[PDB]
């Protein structure tokens, strides 16, 4: 009789709570600025939805950001549109300055605050137990601030993370794939990168909530603490789930799957076996030690579970002792 329903632990209703016109992102009509008042200067970047420029605008001489949009459905731009702008002002949220077309190409282009993003080499030669704490701390702030504004990203990642370490500045980017949370709703599982995704995802458990972030979050701490990106290395969705398994254990999983009533692919049934929870210190060493902590180990933990009604919150995450000494500055 199928899968047993799930309501996220927080923020269940604050959706339901607004006016319709916060998330009924159909029913949005876009504001446009003008095209003109922007000149490209460089090529940033490509992003399979987008390619990413540098830009000023003329208008004040201001350096921007642009993202020119490849071709997506008109509703899934007004998605991001709208959450972009039900999330302006929001700790370490992208600022959207402006929404241009242009009038031959028809490409729609989102115009943001520009932030420098210290090269990776420079940063990730030269971080520091404190430095991985104090920007997960800034990162799950946007996370915490998000999910209360009633939207989960659904593709938190190393790469949708700016810093520009100078400043200290960090910023959540690609809202691309971020969707309003409403209880009971049936979501999309074929989101996220390969090495984030939830297990909900990997078995097909639609009716997920902001917890998947959660997980996704803690991918990315396992990455920097033990210095292995990725850290769940699978060669597709089913072998993801088995890489997953492979540490947390297949015990737990299939609790996880009982408790949900969910129905696994027959597939997964040969693949999965049987195995041990392993412990995380197989996954230090020598290169790494100075990254881990009890503290690091214990608040990893409680993000990476099967059932994502057990992981932190947020607002729980930023609560742990791990983050102690970000806190008293
Ligand atoms: C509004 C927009 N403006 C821009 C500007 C440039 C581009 S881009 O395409 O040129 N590009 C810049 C480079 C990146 C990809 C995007 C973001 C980087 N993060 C890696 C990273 C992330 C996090 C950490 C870290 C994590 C935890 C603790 C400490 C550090 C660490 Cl150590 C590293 C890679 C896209 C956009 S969208």
């Amino acid at each position: 009789s199928g899968p047993v329903p799930s309501r996220a632990r927080v923020y269940t209703d604050v959706n339901t709570h607004r006016p319709r016109e916060y998330w009924d992102y159909e029913s949005h009509v876009v504001e446009w600025g003008n095209q003109d008042d922007y000149q490209l200067v460089r090529k940033l970047g490509r992003g399979k939805y987008s390619e990413v420029f540098e830009a000023i605008n003329i208008t004040n001489n201001e350096k921007v950001v642009v993202k020119i949009l490849k071709p997506v459905k008109k509703k899934k731009i007004k998605r991001e549109i709208k959450i972009l702008e039900n999330l302006r002002g929001g700790p370490n949220i992208i600022t959207l300055a402006d929404i241009v077309k242009d009038p031959v190409s028809r490409t729609p282009a989102l115009v943001f605050e520009h932030v420098n993003n210290t090269d990776f080499k420079q940063l990730y030669q030269t971080l520091t137990d404190y430095d991985i704490r104090f920007y997960m701390y800034e990162i799950l702030k946007a996370l915490d601030y998000c999910h209360s504004m009633g939207i989960m990203h659904r593709d938190v990642k190393p790469h949708n993370v700016m810093i520009d370490h100078e400043h200290r500045k960090l910023r959540l980017i690609d809202w691309g794939l971020a969707e309003f949370y409403h209880p009971g709703q049936e979501y999309n599982v074929r989101v996220a990168s390969r090495y984030f995704k939830g297990p909900e995802l990997l078995v097909d458990y639609q009716m997920y909530d902001y917890s998947l972030d959660m997980w996704s979050l803690g991918c990315m701490l396992a990455s920097m603490i033990f210095r292995k990106e990725p850290f769940f290395h699978g060669h597709d969705n089913y072998d993801q789930l088995v890489r997953i398994a492979k540490v947390l254990g297949t015990e737990d999983l299939y609790d996880y799957i009982d408790k949900y009533n969910i129905e696994l692919d027959p597939r997964f049934n040969d693949i999965l076996g049987r195995h041990s929870r392993k412990r995380w210190e197989r996954f230090v060493h020598s290169e790494n030690q100075h990254l881990v902590s009890p503290e690091a180990l214990d608040f990893l933990d409680k993000l990476l579970r099967y059932d994502h009604q057990s992981r932190l919150t947020a607002r729980e995450a930023m609560e742990h002792p791990y983050f102690y000494t970000v806190v008293k500055d």
